[PDB]
């Protein structure tokens, strides 16, 4: 007989895009579970509001100004976290935006900005984090925020669907490379969540759910906690879809 | 902010193949979380040993003699659970065997026995459980024990790989049909786990069984029971229709 | 530079369910490409109508009474083909039916009949064919008729979706086992095709059957027969173990 | 009863990376089938050698200097093809390179160059081609050269595996957007092919094939011809793996 593990006491997490939405709930949930959390965002003011909540709720957190498209910013922010809290055990690569246009109308600079935030952000934060996690094979957890759009397409979302598909590939390579250093990788794939990023609802957005339900920030934060606290590397390399039956993986 | 849901207080679960291995740990884990558990197995003596362990830890369980290939045995055993504990909230369709032979040598009898246990057992237990769960749209959770062999093949396991692929299909249909009645479905897909199904099999570990893991680790019964508890206690239907692979990187889903 | 291979001169094919629909067009297409074709069906009169069409076009075929759920009927019918034309190079396991009911209402008899036709038929025909193909490592091609329902579910089709998922598993095992004997395996996965299986079903097209296509088009029997000819005539084993979805964008594999 | 279709008489194809390897065989195969072919490559000399072969073999072709990372080069090259041969019916987005390093050692500029060639090249060539194909809903075929590495990972290939995964996503969005304009999309996913880009063979490279066989350039060119000449849009949005049993899709 066994039981669930959820204690993150003594762990340090970095969450990108943690000033808002999914990333904010993951960060607040990890802090409740005992982790010290780096709140990494391009919106430093909004990042410090998240830190203020975590600290008032009895946790530990640090606001980190980080544009995840910038190599120097990512490197500097990861170093600040390690200098403040002593290491980095968990990375959640979550920062993202949406830009909607059909391929034939889409500006090239909009395509490139989308790949830079979703794909370059994942590479840069992963590489910076694993230089620490690989030391003495201490290890750690890397979670990417994918989507149902990691697995299938929608109209007018070419760069988003391309990037969310690509994150599966990056996760799968890290699972293979990280194993000898006790690093595990995962992709969480939500359906539509009513964050700021989000008949329109029921006939377009939730049409391919089985039950006409949004995914919630708590759904994703519980899954992120289950993975981060899991006692073995059994889920390394996996994606898990959390979508109320929209794409059954 | 949130936290994990772990409580199954007031719930009633049926676990097939709960006399041994993965099913025994799921059943003991559910009982520790507060569920009353039906220990359904063809081995009634070993089923009662699971019940004794659950009772020794302060939980509630019932040994149920059930050959999951038999419609009467499934229907009667689900009815015995409902009569005893008042309903059925969770079904774990887990009973299974392995029979190894290449296709060109495999006895048709062995092909049919494999599909009867894995696929007919899943259909019969699902149908019997959802006739209760659909009443007043009370709902419930159906978990199938799949495999990495739900998603890819190995040599000499045709009927097993066929069946474990088939369970994804049945799960995906139930997710669509069950939604209006608050029924959710999932498939758990372990890699190799050192139960008796596998221990018997070894007389191989590093260069056959674990060759496509990233870290040369077996999956454990506690890995699968923790995932089974996470799903059964989950507070929303967000994972309905999904399979989750628990294999140390053997088939990255 | 290269070009398509289309020639099946000298080859012998067995197509199950070749009295109607997708199987009839595959069989007629193979015969036009030079294959001698066994027209295996439970409907012997309609099987002979396929043979008459093949002969009228200058091809060779044989009507074979075969209930693919019967081990004796499969073994005897494969042996009749080998006795007549000298061997078996290509098997297309295609016979099938549809039975629609939600899980909670579905008769167990109907569940078992569906798995017997789709899954036992695939096992029995595969095993009988590869005992010939494995001789002297001559080899051959085994194609299973899957579906979009190999990869995702629809309401009210539990046993069909289970079976079509299962055929991927059997194909994947055969690709591994058959390699040393020059046997390759594939699954073709059509979307809706307006055969009698579907025509009967309509008395729906735009908002159920074709709702998840990108272009509101049925798949056609000629789409599937062209893919079946491309695979059977292919000059290397490069596609062994693969499924190919032919559905106008319903499930993008 | 039916038969295979392979005639490309009256069609115009653009193949990127067509001076070498897979792209060269596709181009020569399309020209044999009657298409006029744009041989688009960064190596213009090698592109003109391919054109010389096609022309001596009785076909029609044009050498196009095209770095597929450059918006202007892609736009100019597609326009030259349309000015020379009257339109564009088929695009094969195939140009690629490989750069091998584990994530923790990989230079950021190597990550970005890989995504630019594989992903920006696919976007830029797609967008330029479909501005023509969408006119009067004439339509056309877009094929991306993926990989088994569209579907699973290998060690030390992070940006390649990320990009080849991403191409599935781009293809799936184009299938949905293109349908109303009679545009179909596909991804071909080869296993290892002995091009210049390619115990090492049998125990590493071909270890996950069922039969220890390389995929060949003719395997891929036959599949590319089957798709380009197919009489209906039935395969739109699909990937097809051609790998001797390495990843069974
Ligand atoms: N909301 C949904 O329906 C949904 C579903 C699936 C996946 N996702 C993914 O979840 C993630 C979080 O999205 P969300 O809905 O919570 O959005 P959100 O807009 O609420 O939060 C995104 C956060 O990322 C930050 N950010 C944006 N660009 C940044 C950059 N360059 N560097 C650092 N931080 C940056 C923003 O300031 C913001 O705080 C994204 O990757 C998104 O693609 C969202
Ligand atoms: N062990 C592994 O590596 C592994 C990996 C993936 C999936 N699985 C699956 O996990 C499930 C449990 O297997 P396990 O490894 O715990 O095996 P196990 O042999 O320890 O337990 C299987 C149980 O099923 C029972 N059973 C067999 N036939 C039955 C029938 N007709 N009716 C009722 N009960 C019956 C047995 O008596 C036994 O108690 C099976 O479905 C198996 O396919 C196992
Ligand atoms: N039509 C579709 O939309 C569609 C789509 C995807 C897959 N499929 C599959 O294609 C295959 C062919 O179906 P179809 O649409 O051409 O149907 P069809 O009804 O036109 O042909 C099926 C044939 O199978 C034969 N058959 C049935 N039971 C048999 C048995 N026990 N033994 C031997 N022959 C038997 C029938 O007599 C008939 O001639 C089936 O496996 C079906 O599941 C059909
Ligand atoms: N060879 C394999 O094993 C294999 C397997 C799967 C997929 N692939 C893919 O097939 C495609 C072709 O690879 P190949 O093996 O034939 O390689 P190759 O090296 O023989 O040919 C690649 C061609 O692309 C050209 N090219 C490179 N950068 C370019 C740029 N920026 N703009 C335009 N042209 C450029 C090169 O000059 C060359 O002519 C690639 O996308 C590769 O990823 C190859």
């Amino acid at each position: 007989a066994t039981q669930l593990q959820q204690d993150l006491t003594g762990k340090v997490a970095l969450v990108t895009g943690a000033a808002s939405g999914i990333g904010r709930d993951i960060a607040e949930t990890y802090a409740k579970a005992g982790a010290a959390v780096g709140i990494a965002d391009i919106n430093l003011e909004a990042a410090q509001k998240t830190v203020d909540a975590i600290e008032a709720a009895g946790g530990r957190a640090l606001a980190i100004a980080m544009d995840v498209t910038s190599e120097a910013a990512v490197n500097d922010g990861v170093q600040r976290l390690v200098d403040t809290f002593g290491g980095i055990d968990i990375l959640v690569s979550n920062a993202g935006i949406q830009i909607i246009d059909p391929i034939h109308k889409m500006a090239f600079e909009d395509w490139k900005k989308m790949l830079a935030i979703h794909l370059d952000g994942a590479f840069l934060t992963t590489k910076a984090a694993i230089q620490h996690m690989y030391k003495d094979d201490k290890g750690g957890t890397v979670i990417y925020m994918g989507s149902v759009h990691s697995h299938e397409a929608s109209l007018f979302k070419a760069p988003y669907v391309t990037a969310k598909h690509g994150l599966l590939g990056l996760c799968r390579v890290l699972a293979k490379e990280g194993a000898v250093h006790n690093v595990r990788s995962h992709v969480i794939c939500p359906g539509f969540v009513k964050t700021p990023l989000v008949s329109v609802v029921n006939d377009i957005m939730l049409v391919n759910t089985v039950d006409k339900e949004f995914t919630t920030v708590d759904d994703i934060a519980q899954l992120a906690l289950f993975l981060a606290a899991f006692p073995t590397n059994v889920f390394t390399g996996q994606s898990i879809v959390a979508s109320h039956g929209w794409f059954m993986n």
